This record gives structure tokens, sequence and C-alpha cells, in this order.
């Protein structure tokens, strides 16, 4: 018997508190979450059946005069006559079958699969008690959460899902300001209709809107309970507005009693959130952006293979396995996890396409994998590389991204060439005794033809391509690295970021020496046999930080210097 008044598990154990500090001391993101690299979303619920493309339809629907609400009163009728609730007797999902969707998501060499459990219409797509609407009372009249976890673990994989229920509180509000059937208040599936929360983009601010309230943060503890107790999930996705303020409160509770239970279990879980939390008690799950820079915190992105949508929609035009594997390669040398999403038709079936795009990832990890699994950052993630024309710009062989795993270097092409490629970032200033050991290219039985130069460590492609889209080299060698310096203002100077790999068998000692406007910064770092690491320094009485002079030095080599 769970209950939400208290975040104690069911064995009793209470090591968490609903507080940020509580949390912090005692969880650490766990070792199989970084290992990973790459897991499958799926965006199927109600809101395939009208097949429209959005997981919005059910608030659109009831805005007077939007494009969703004028389709919709035409295809289907009128707002008093089928609401959103009507759908749900269509979602049949005839041809559901767990079995089956586990083997597309074991196909793509995915790890973990995240199954939504319910987004922001209200629907349950797993045997809640407190949701009335949920489809084993309804639509599909079968525990679709509950055979996915099922299948999941005979399939070898691990279990995840996603929460979208927050925003119920006040997804539906539109119906209120037209005549439609949320005007009945009695209807639970339409959650509090409330007005959306203020504020831009992923702030905590709400504005005069809190987007909560006591009823709704007291059904998001019954859910979150409810498939924490059921399915045991080791990681759960929440949407945006879990990090509001007048959220956080509920939310640290949430935390508490699945971390805490997670520790009868014996299994070690995540949570993703979008923003509000900190980097150590939870994994950002973030956009990209546009910089470059490894992150020094575990985090996850999430992209659909659809070009248009993330639920089904007729005229779907997917993404090509070259455009996810270039951006996965990106993803993982910046410390990230791929979550790769798929929408599945209403009755229950991939398509055909979505198929063939996961198993020709799947098929490239079959090849590639020593270089993606179980692996971390190097010293830096690449090299390569408003504009009013179509500028056509496509990645190359020079465009190279790193990853390291038991001190091999892997240095991921991201397109072929008929020539060579040089690896910069080995150029000599950045490199203390590097001796390459061996290249291969992974697949490939022809010996790679090398050569360390001072420019770089040149090595020609083979022949034969041992697969499409990206291609890896595997690189044993000695010696000590380091990359180039990052800069980032702090007050009258500034921060430099530097990563350091000891690729010898015994331990490096690493002198680093900053001059900024003429104030010199040394730190001696003792880097381990086969490690990285990161080392942070800081120059004072830095006048202007566009106008700085630098230089970077490496054991007396000049690594760095902006004299442009
Ligand atoms: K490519």
């Amino acid at each position: 018997a769970p209950n939400v008044d208290s975040t104690v598990s069911l064995k009793g154990t209470d090591v968490f508190k609903a507080d940020s500090a509580s949390i912090a001391q005692n969880y650490t993101i766990p070792e199989w979450f970084k290992d990973a690299k790459f897991g499958i979303f799926i965006h199927w619920g109600v809101y395939s059946v009208p097949a429209y493309g959005s997981e919005w339809y059910s608030r659109w629907m009831y805005k007077e005069g939007h494009p969703i609400n004028k389709y919709h009163v035409q295809t289907y009728g009128p707002l008093t006559k089928f609401g959103y609730k009507d759908f749900i007797p269509m979602f049949k999902a005839e041809n559901f079958n767990a079995d089956e969707w586990l083997a597309v998501v074991k196909s793509s060499g995915a790890q973990y699969i995240v199954p939504v459990a319910e987004h922001h219409d209200g629907f349950a797509m797993y045997s809640s008690t407190f949701n009335k609407w949920n489809a084993v009372d309804m639509g599909p009249k079968r525990d679709i959460i509950g055979e996915l976890k099922e299948a999941t673990k005979k399939a070898g994989l691990r279990f995840g899902l996603s929460s979208h229920r927050c925003e119920n509180a006040w997804f539906y509000e539109y119906g209120m300001e037209t005549p439609s059937d949320v005007q009945d208040t009695t209807i639970t599936l339409y959650g509090e209709r409330l007005h959306e929360p203020e504020g831009q983009g992923m702030t905590p601010y709400c504005g005069k809107y809190e987007g909560s309230n006591e009823r709704s943060r007291r059904q998001f503890l019954m859910h979150t309970y409810e498939l924490i107790d059921k399915y045991q999930p080791e990681l759960i996705w929440f949407d945006w507005t879990v990090g509001k303020y007048p959220f956080q409160p509920t939310f640290y509770k949430f935390m508490a009693y699945y971390y805490n239970s997670a520790l009868d279990w014996n299994k070690e879980v995540v949570v993703n959130t979008k923003f509000g939390y900190g980097d150590n008690i939870q994994v950002f799950d973030i956009e990209r952006g546009k910089s470059d820079r490894i992150r020094e915190y575990p985090w996850q992105t999430d992209t659909s293979v659809g070009k248009k949508s993330w639920s089904y929609c007729v005229g779907e035009e997917n993404k090509s396995p070259d455009h996810i594997i270039d951006d996965f390669v990106d993803i993982v040398s910046k410390n990230g996890n791929l979550l790769l999403n798929i929408g599945p038709k209403a009755d229950g079936t991939i398509t055909d396409e979505q198929k063939n795009v996961l198993a020709e990832i799947g098929k490239w990890l079959k090849t590639n994998g020593e270089a993606i699994y179980g692996s971390r950052p190097w010293v830096i993630a690449s090299e390569g590389h408003y504009m009013t024309d179509n500028t056509k710009t496509e990645y190359t062989a020079d465009d190279i991204r790193f990853t390291t795993c038991d001190n091999n270097l892997y240095a991921v092409s991201l397109a072929w060439t008929d020539g060579s490629v040089t690896i910069k970032s080995l150029a000599t200033k950045y490199c203390r005794n590097v001796e390459i050991e061996s290249v291969e290219m992974l697949g490939s039985s022809e010996k790679i033809d090398y050569k360390m130069t001072d420019e770089g460590l040149v090595v020609n492609f083979p022949k034969n391509k041992p697969t499409e889209y990206a291609h890896v080299f595997k690189i044993k060698l000695k010696g000590v690295v380091v990359s180039k310096p990052l800069y980032d203002k702090v007050d009258n100077g500034c921060l430099i970021t530097v990563r350091v790999a000891n690729h010898n068998a015994e331990d490096a000692n690493v002198t680093l020496k900053s001059v900024v406007d003429g104030n010199e910064v040394s730190t001696q770092v003792a880097v381990k046999a086969k490690s990285e690491q990161w080392v942070k320094m800081q120059n004072k009485d830095v006048k202007s930080f566009d106008d700085m002079s630098c230089k970077f030095y490496f054991n007396d080599n000049l690594t760095y210097e902006n004299e442009f």
C-alpha cells in the first residue's frame, strides 16, 4: 500500500528526503546510463487516431479558429458532439504487439526504451487506479505499459517511460472559452482547465498563472507513485513544466520516493528534466545547441525520425539514417545520449520506413559499436568545418568526432574520402611523447596506412567501405594529449578549461601555463595512467575579456595564442 503522504519506500527505506540537498548527498547518476548512449522514444496515444501529427491536437482543437479546430469540426464534428474523449473508442490498437515493438527497438542497437506512459491529453497508457481514463479500461483495453515492460525484460533491454501529465492541469484551457464538452467540468480527462503558466521557454517563473493546483499536484504524486510501484521503471522522463517554481516541492517528493524505491530494487535509476533541477541530481534533457564543447555532466537529447512529426501522421517524410547517425556520433562525443523517437500508427504498427531507419542504425552499430557503448569523451569532441543562400554545407571526412574507451582513441569521420584525413588534434603542440601503436578501421580487414606528422596523424582511407554513414578509426597510442583551451568570462578575469588524456601505462606529471595580459597561472597536475581529467584555471586582473592577449603552454610548448 503506497502513500503519497510519505516519501519512504514500500520497504521502509528513507535515505532520501524531498529536498535538493538530501538528493545530492546520496544520489549519483548511474554508469549504465553513461554506458548506454542510445534509447528509443515512442510517441503513441489517442493523438495517433486523427493522425494529424501533433500531440497538441487536444489543446488546439478547442481554440476557436485554429487550423486544428477548423480541421476537427469539419472532419469529426462540433466540439459539443465530438470532443477529444470521443477518439478514445476508435483507439483500438488492433495490431499492437509488445514483442514486435521490442524487436524493432532491439534491432536498432538501442539499450533502453521510453514509451509514453501519459501525455498532456490526460489518458493513462497504463493500469491506473485513480485515473479512469486509461488504456486498460478504454481504447486498447490492455495495459500497454505493462506489456512493454514484460517484452523489454525478455528482450534484455532496460525499461523507461515518460510522463507529460503535469501539463494536463492547463492543456484544455481553451475548451472553457468556446462551447465544448470541456465545459462539463465533471469529465476528469480534461484536467484542471487552468491558464497555461507564463514564462518564456525553459524558465521556472510562471507569472500570474501557476500552471498547477492542489488537486493536480496530488494527482501527480498518485500518478508517479503508481508508475514506480507497478512498473519499477529504470528511467522516468518528464516534460518541461515540472520545473515551474510552484511545482518543485511536489517534484522533490516524487524524486525522493523514486530514489528510495530504487535502493530496494537494487537498481540505479535516472530522472530526466528539461530545467529547474541540479545537473547532479538528475540527467538534463536538452537541445544540443551550437556549442562544440564537451559537457561536464551527462545529458540526453531527443529527436524524431519523422521530419514533420513525432506521433504518426500520413505523408510523413522520415530522416535518413545518415542524418541520424552523424548527429548521434556528435552527441556521444560531447557526453550526451540520444533518445530517438518513432511514431507508430494508431492501430499499433510501426511503419516500414521507421523500422528500416532503426535497422540501418543497428547495422551501423553492429560494426562500429565498440566506439560508442561504454565510451567517454576524449580531450576534445571534434575537428573540421544567416547565409541568405542555400549553402548545401555537408559533413566531409575532415569532420571528425572523438570518443575513448579502455584507453583506445576512436576518431569517427562523418563521411567517406578516397584520400586521407589529418587528425589535427594530434599535432605536435598538443602532445608529449605521443607514439601511435596501431590504427585500424572498425569492420575493415585492410591494413591502414598512416603517418604521424607535426600537423597531426595522417590516416589514409582503405579501398572498401565497411559501412555507410560514418567511419571509425580505432587508434592505440601512448603519450599525453591536451585539448585546445576554452575561455569563459568570470569578472575581472577569465576561466580556462582544458582536458588532458594520459594514454601512457605510467602516471604522468603535466604542467599547464596560462598567460593572460601578462598574468601567469601555472598548474602541476598528476594524471593517472590511462585516464583523463578536466583542468580548470583562472587568470585574474583581465581588464577586457574581448581584448585580452592569451598564450597557453603545455610542458613549455605553445599550444594556443589569440594573436589572430
Ligand atoms: K555521414
